[PDB]
């Protein structure tokens, strides 16, 4: 079935918070804590516009 979704989940959940407005620049790290541990709107800022 579906595979893992974390780095994608970081840009996925923000795609609804940023709406392709900010930028998921280098998402191979911030998603290291949101894959299933720490997350938050503030964390999104550094994932969409750090």
């Amino acid at each position: 079935g579906e595979t893992r979704a974390c780095g994608r989940k970081l840009i996925s959940l923000v795609m609804a918070v940023c709406g392709d407005l900010c930028n998921p620049q280098e998402g191979k790290d911030i998603a290291t804590e949101c894959c299933g541990n720490q997350c938050s709107d503030d964390y999104i800022r550094s994932a969409c516009c750090p």
